[PDB]
């Protein structure tokens, strides 16, 4: 597999049934650089389109959605003391949450990295 992404600026990876779930580059962009991240508990169930957190800077709020349905596994403990990560790893180091993902038709919906990034070159022009 490869990236995928939503329309609300987020991205997910996945492998062996979890995805990696963050915000793209356009997003930590947007926010600028991040004060607070408030991020669900493992064991959470999420439906796809359900918040399950925020991010927080000095210009905005910016609501989290879950690209997939299924159960957090995992949240960036690093992102506590460290909320920068985002903006300066947002693919990498700056990864929000993990989780289990119950509806692997879902990944169909999302958009490849191509579709991305024709719409942030539309939304940019």
């Amino acid at each position: 597999s490869v990236r995928k992404f939503t329309e609300k600026h987020e991205w997910v990876t996945t492998e062996n049934g979890v995805g990696t779930v963050g915000i793209s580059n356009f997003a930590q962009e947007a926010l600028g650089d991040v004060v607070y991240c408030s991020l669900p508990e493992v064991g959470t169930k999420l439906n796809k389109q359900e918040e399950f957190g925020a991010l927080e800077s000095v210009k905005a709020a910016s609501e989290l959605y879950s690209p997939l349905s299924g159960e957090v596994t995992e949240i960036n403990k690093a992102l506590a003391e460290n909320p920068g990560l985002v903006n300066k790893s947002c693919y990498e180091d700056g990864w929000l949450i993990k989780m289990t993902f119950s509806n692997p038709s879902e990944l169909d919906e999302l958009m490849s990295e191509e579709a991305y990034e024709k719409y942030i070159k539309s939304i940019e022009e």
